């Protein structure tokens, strides 16, 4: 039959691409499930597949909320074919900021949705592939959980968490016939009063500087969602998928120098400098 | 005048240890602070205190709930010295199972103690440190957090998740002079099969008590005591230039090594599984 797979956060950005990719495809091997925080979004992805013309019974949108393990049951039972053959696990939130100058729901919203939202949708779909023997689950990583840096601290605690997450699994699974990939990402396109009165001056600086040289790294390194996808497709279609693909190299640099000093702090000296100028 | 410092998670293990330790340091420079989730646990605490000694003032409880930022504000109102200088985060859970095994809010709450009441705890205390230009801050850590293992997926993501948090701070406090670091532990010797077998399949409910069993003769041959690994935060205390990470052992940096020379991941992943399962 059809390779089933059922993407979460597919109203913009990879998880969209990724979904009209392999519902277009003319070997026409997928049935894909595109699932959306809010349904009344989709109008977009429709748009996207129509232009692609993907056949009717290619592509079916479900709501699934990841904060939401009813909403994760409901959409779970909604896959009528009644197994899932590639868990793609993408949806994530963003949060930038000094430290202390982040509300504590923020912090919790953006742990509740990447690192909690992701086991929830574990929890839901690694029993019935377990039971069969066979299954892909593929997990929107990022450099950042690769790398700490600065401003992006819970950010990249949440990147972390699924690195862990993901490789505690991994070493289980193996001989259960489940395979496990991170796509490691690096950037995707898609007052300052506050900032002060909640931090201090040199923390505000420092920010304004980061916020300054951050675009600059955008400008040069940000990835389009399309080119993301394709990574995903390779772990996807690859017979022994390894943990991780990078969908760039060019922080491999970076993270080897991390990886040469167990202590830390070459890491730390050196993104302090290359970060601050 | 004395250093302050005020450790999370006194009640029993690492941080009653370090909190005794310290207060009744021959120095005398230590006033300790030593929290709890729930006063009625610091038994244990004053009992080993007046074993070693504590000076008067060397030592004090509070009730710290890392969980409520008002507990976490009440507390540092408490410290009568305007002032900490020693920071330590140490509260923790623990959280063993397979992962479709473990219930929604136990892995709610791993995370909300672990990593968001590390977060609630630096959000009180590094704005001072920082405006002051000076302070140390030590985050219990865990190889867990460095390495993934089976069977403890929540807990390895919560570890993992301190390692980013205080990996992206620790970039951005250089300057400030205000140290912050991780000191790593390996083990440390300090789910009811019955609900864990109706929710998992039969082959994992087998390959959880094969880790057990692995897990305890790991225990057995190579776990530090709480006394051990807390000269480790001494001597990161008192480090003139302190790292980002401190290794409470040497045992697990091979494995380390290797798991860093793979970036794929492919090679820890198999090692890990033949060193854990055989
Ligand atoms: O850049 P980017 O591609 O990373 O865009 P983004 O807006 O930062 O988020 C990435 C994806 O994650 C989804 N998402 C966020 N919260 C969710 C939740 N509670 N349940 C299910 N999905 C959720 C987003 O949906 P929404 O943008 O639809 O919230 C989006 O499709
Ligand atoms: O090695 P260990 O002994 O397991 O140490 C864990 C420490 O973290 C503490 N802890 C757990 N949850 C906490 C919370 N919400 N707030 C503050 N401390 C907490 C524990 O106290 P309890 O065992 O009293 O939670 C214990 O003292
Ligand atoms: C050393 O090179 C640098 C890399 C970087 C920066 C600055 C540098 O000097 C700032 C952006 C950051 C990159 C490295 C790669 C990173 C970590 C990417 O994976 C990006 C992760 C990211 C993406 C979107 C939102 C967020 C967020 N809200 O925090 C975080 C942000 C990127
Ligand atoms: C590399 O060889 C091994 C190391 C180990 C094991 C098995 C191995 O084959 C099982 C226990 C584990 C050690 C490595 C270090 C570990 C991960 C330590 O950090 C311990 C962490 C720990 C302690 C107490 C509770 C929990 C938890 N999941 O709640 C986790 C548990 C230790």
């Amino acid at each position: 039959a059809r390779t089933v797979v059922l993407i979460t956060g597919c109203s913009s950005g990879i998880g969209l691409h990724l979904a009209v990719r392999l519902a277009s495809d003319p070997s026409q091997s997928f049935k894909v499930y595109a699932t959306l925080r809010d349904l009344k979004t989709q109008g977009r992805l429709w748009e996207a597949a129509r232009a692609l013309a993907c056949p009717p019974g290619s592509l079916e949108t479900l709501q699934l909320d990841v904060r939401d393990s009813k909403s994760v049951a409901a959409a779970r039972e909604r896959v009528t074919e009644g197994r899932v053959d590639v868990l793609v696990c993408n949806a994530g939130l963003g949060l930038l900021g000094p430290l202390e100058a982040l509300g504590e729901d923020a912090v919790a919203s953006v742990l509740d949705v990447n690192v909690v939202g992701t086991v929830r949708m574990l929890q839901a779909f690694l029993p019935d592939m377990k039971r069969r023997g066979s299954g892909r689950v593929l997990v929107t990583g990022s450099v950042g959980g690769l790398m700490g840096l600065p401003f992006n601290d819970v950010y990249c605690a949440s990147k972390f968490a699924l690195e862990g997450l993901c490789e505690s699994l991994a070493v289980l699974l193996l001989p259960f016939g489940v395979h496990l990939s991170l796509i490691e990402c690096g950037p995707v396109h898609t007052s300052p009063e506050e900032v002060l009165d909640r931090t201090d001056i040199h923390t505000f600086h420092r920010f304004y500087q980061y916020l300054a040289h951050s675009k600059q790294v955008f400008r040069e390194a940000a990835q389009n969602p399309e080119e993301v996808a394709e990574v995903f497709l390779t772990a996807l279609r690859a017979p022994k998928p390894t943990l991780r693909y990078f969908t760039t190299e060019r922080f491999l640099p970076l993270l080897r120098m991390r990886l040469d000093d167990p202590s830390g702090s070459n890491y730390v000296t050196a993104m302090h400098r290359e970060v601050f100028g």
